[PDB]
Formats: structure tokens, C-alpha cells, sequence
């Protein structure tokens, strides 16, 4: 099944629902089920890489993707003070699923340092 | 209007530079939040990642694909992680789009 079978693969693939904000060919933009601020969403890749520490040169472009959805989708929810987005990487990273995201989180003060 | 990380692109005043090529700069926080704090910037002035342009989409996967060789470089093997702030909510510090890279220790939930 293209996209592997993390959560993140099946709701790719409409196997799993998500609230999906923002849907192309490269990546999905959806809420976190979690939220961490009144507003926190994710945008992921379709193509499954497991952790930006092993993303291709060649990914350059599609991570781009991820932040200029982020920001779109952020303006298109009202988020017109500002958000944080955050990329958790492996263990001290604090990620717990292995397929690339970004978080965008906003609608609230967010505060330094970023965890 | 320009910024001091303007400055520290131009080599104007110092600071203590990790990587360099020719559409972007990695350099050290000086106010580090983690035993390994940095920052990739682009050398263009982009003020904030909410104007940036559609054009610009490789160039900012670029400074993800810096900051991860640099994080590998500085053996954050356990992991790390990255932020852009955006505006007053986000914490955006300079209008000099960012990218912070912290590891080295534990990173806590939420991120701020
Ligand atoms: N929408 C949605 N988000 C999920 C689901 N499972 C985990 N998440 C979210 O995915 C995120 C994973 O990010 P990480 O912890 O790897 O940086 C967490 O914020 C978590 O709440 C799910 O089934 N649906």
C-alpha cells in the first residue's frame, strides 16, 4: 500500500478519518488529534519518508512544500498573530511517528524555549 | 528593513558559523536554549516565512536539508528539533526567516 501503514500512511490513504484541511498531489494538511494550542494542525508528505534525518537531497523541494502549506493553511484558519512550526526529530526529538510532519501551532501565545 | 542577521550574513559583526553556502548560513545561537542550539537562514531577506513565495519552496527545504547535515555533523544522533516562528504569537525574535535546530538534550511537550 503506497505510504506504508503508520497512521499517518492509512490517513493518506482515507483508510483512518482525518479533518483534512488542505489536500494535493505532494501532501495533506489535517488537525492533530492532540492539540498542543486552540489551533494545531500537521502537513505531511503523501510520499512516506520516515524522519528528516534520512530525507534525499532531492526532497528538497517537497519539505519546502510542507512549509509554504503550512503557511497558507495558516492564514486560511485566521491565525493573523502568528503560529510556531515545529519538526520532531527521533528520540530527544520527541517524535512518535515515523512519517515526516510539520506541526503548525497558533491562537495562542507561544513561549521560548520551544519545549 | 535590514536586521542583525543581516549583519551577521554581510560578516559584519561575528558569529560563530557552522556551515555556509551560497543561498544560505548556519551559525550558533547566542542565546542557546539546548546544549546544541543553531540557526539556518537564507541569505535572502525573507522577513518572515508567512510572505514567502511560492518560488521559494526548495530554498527553504534547503535550510532543512542543512540544518539535518549540520545536526548529523554535530552528532545529534538521538535526535533534535526544528522550529520557524511566525509573528508575535509564534515568538519570532528577528524578521530574518529562521530555522532553529536544538538538541543534545530532551525536548518537552508542548513546544512552548
Ligand atoms: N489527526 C491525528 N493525529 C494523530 C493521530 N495519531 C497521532 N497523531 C498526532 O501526530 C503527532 C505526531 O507527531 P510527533 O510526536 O511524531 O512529532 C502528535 O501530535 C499526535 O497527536 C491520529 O490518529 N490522528
Amino acid at each position: 500500500r503506497p505510504g506504508g501503514d503508520t497512521i499517518f500512511g492509512k490517513i493518506i490513504r482515507k483508510e483512518i478519518p482525518a479533518k483534512i484541511i488542505f489536500e494535493d498531489d505532494r501532501c495533506l494538511a489535517f488537525h492533530d488529534i492532540s492539540p498542543q494550542a486552540p489551533t494545531h494542525f500537521l502537513v505531511i508528505p503523501k510520499k512516506h519518508i520516515s524522519q528528516i534525518s534520512v530525507a534525499e537531497d532531492d526532497d528538497e523541494s517537497l519539505l519546502g512544500h510542507l512549509m509554504i502549506v503550512g503557511k497558507k493553511c495558516a492564514a486560511d484558519l485566521g491565525l493573523n498573530k502568528g503560529y510556531r512550526m515545529v519538526v520532531n526529530e527521533g528520540s530527544d526529538g520527541g517524535q512518535s511517528v515515523y512519517h515526516v510532519h510539520l506541526h503548525v501551532l497558533g491562537g495562542r501565545q507561544m513561549h521560548w524555549p520551544p519545549g
